């Protein structure tokens, strides 16, 4: 059975993302490896909802002989902003489409920035529209500039695969080679995703209660990794404490192990009922640390998406929903940024009133009153 990998086409509008997506499904349909989805159906993307946010996004699926790919493609720049920050459809690798004619453009830069900010681990470049460029040295110019763009945002720009071709020619036989070259790069450059159960154990604590004569139980849904009776864990958030999970219980049965997705109850050895609380996390020791201060790429929701008309500003103190708890925090904006209007995104500095377990790449909501006013992805954690 083939591993499932999430990918998507990013880049500036009209550079050929939707055309490349169609060409991939057509090329693979000829080998019985994909449903052919024509360009018109990919381009007219349907709507879907990430909580109150509506995003236009096309999902298609196709297989190489080795892999099953889940592929996303969006019409508008705003769709990519919302999809990448809210994590509606996450990506193991991004296919950066850059037209060789006009070359890299504002959304080329911004989508690379967003990919880095949201933690997309690998980039593959497809230089499109080469059928329109007669001077081959100018195609190399575009490649070099895209490589420098990736390096500017800490991607290994010298090492990423860069495929040149014409998505349109492929969509209309020798023009299939860039498609095959692209798929081989996806097969070889993007590694098989490590699955949640080999990741370090983490479970946010939802509820705490005491069994008299036995000890303190914390309940929560395991986010990643495994927990087994006898394992050592740390309680992170709000001074770090070590303990042993004596027992893992789910559906009135003691488990040999709890895995990601299991809502379990963990009996904590020697933990007083008043010293652990909702919002802390159980974690494999050393795998995550408490922080009061961190940076995060934050999208400010529009009023129509459930947010407010008011922008974010220096000193704004909303609530930060970090896993199972919400904590007051104070906003600081980067240099030269005085406000963030709804619909915009920026990297903000956040200082919570008390430390919580938080890590790079973690997503969180920002709420003010009853409205969700922002969505963020942690980009940096600051030492306590
Ligand atoms: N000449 C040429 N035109 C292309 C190529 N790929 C796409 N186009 C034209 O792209 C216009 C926009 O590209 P499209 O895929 O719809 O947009 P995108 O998904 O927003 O980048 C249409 O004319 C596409 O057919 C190509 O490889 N060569
Ligand atoms: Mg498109």
């Amino acid at each position: 059975t083939k591993p499932h990998v999430n990918v998507g086409t990013i880049g500036h509008v009209d550079h050929g993302k939707s055309t490349l997506t169609a060409a991939i499904t057509k090329y693979l349909s000829l080998k019985g490896l994909a449903q052919y989805v024509p360009y018109d159906q990919i381009d007219k993307a349907p709507e879907e909802k990430a909580r109150g946010i509506t995003i236009n996004i096309t999902h298609v699926e196709y297989e190489t002989e080795k892999r099953h790919y889940a592929h996303i493609d969006c019409p508008g720049h705003a769709d990519y902003i919302k999809n990448m920050i809210t994590g509606a459809a996450q990506m193991d690798g991004a296919i950066l489409v850059v037209a060789a004619t006009d070359g890299p453009m504002p959304q080329t830069r911004e989508h690379v920035l967003l990919a880095r900010q949201v933690g997309v681990p690998y980039m593959i470049v497809f230089i499109n529209k080469t059928d329109m460029v007669d001077d081959p040295e100018l195609i190399e110019l575009v490649e070099m500039e895209v490589r420098d763009l990736l390096s500017q945002y800490e991607y290994p720009g010298d090492e990423v695969p860069v495929i040149k071709g014409s998505a349109l020619k492929a969509l209309e036989h020798e023009a299939y080679k860039p498609i095959q070259e692209l798929l081989d790069a996806m097969d070889n450059y993007i590694p098989d995703p490590q699955r949640d159960v080999d990741k370090p154990f983490l479970m946010p604590i939802e509820d705490v209660f005491s069994i008299t004569g036995r000890g303190t139980v914390v309940t929560g849904r395991i986010e990643r990794g495994r927990i087994r009776p006898g394992d050592e864990v740390e309680i992170i958030g709000l001074e770090i404490r070590k303990t042993v999970v004596t027992s893992v219980e789910m559906f009135r049965k003691e488990l040999d192990e709890g895995i990601a997705g299991d809502n379990v109850g963990c009996l904590l050895r020697g933990i007083d009922k008043d010293e652990v609380e909702r919002g802390q996390v159980l974690a494999a020791p050393g795998s995550i640390k408490p922080h009061k201060r961190f940076k995060a790429e934050v999208y400010v929701l529009k009023k129509e998406e459930g947010g407010r008309h008011t922008p974010f500003f220096k000193g704004y103190k909303p609530q930060f929903y970090i896993r199972t708890t919400d904590v007051t925090g104070e906003i600081v904006l980067p240099e030269g940024v005085e406000m963030v209007m709804p619909g915009d995104h920026v990297e903000m500095e956040i200082e919570l009133i008390y430390p919580v377990a938080i890590e790079k790449g973690q997503r969180f909501a920002i709420r003010e009153g009853g409205r969700t006013v922002g969505a963020g992805v942690v980009t940096e954690v600051i030492e306590l």
